[PDB]
């Protein structure tokens, strides 16, 4: 049955809730918490990159890939792009906080 095969497919298409919760707190976390999260996002990205390597494909690309290959690569590439977006956010927020720290000391970054 088509509906039941699809529920299994989907109910297992999931993102670690702990990671999602922490990402939601980018704008409230302290720098130390942000840098631990950064590392954990990087570890996740590393895992996705390793699977893309097995698929012999990078992030930008067009032997014949089957439908399932295409679906898997589509999923992995989307995951990567969403994670890279969150990592970028984390870094941008971190830069704001770093700048606040310089401001507090009446110093500028070397630049």
């Amino acid at each position: 049955m088509e509906e039941e095969e699809l529920s299994k497919l989907l109910a297992n298409v999931k993102i670690d809730p702990s990671l999602t919760s922490r990402i939601s707190q980018i704008d409230s976390f302290k720098l130390s918490e942000l840098m631990v999260l950064k590392t954990d996002i990087e570890t996740q990205l590393e895992a996705y990159f390793s699977v893309l390597e097995q698929q012999g494909i990078g992030m930008d690309s067009a032997y014949p890939r089957s439908d399932v290959d295409v679906l898997q690569v589509t999923m992995i590439r989307k995951n990567v792009n969403m994670l890279k977006n969150d990592l970028n956010h984390l870094l941008q927020r971190s830069h704001v906080l770093l700048n606040q720290h310089f401001d507090n000391m009446n110093v500028k970054s070397n630049q």
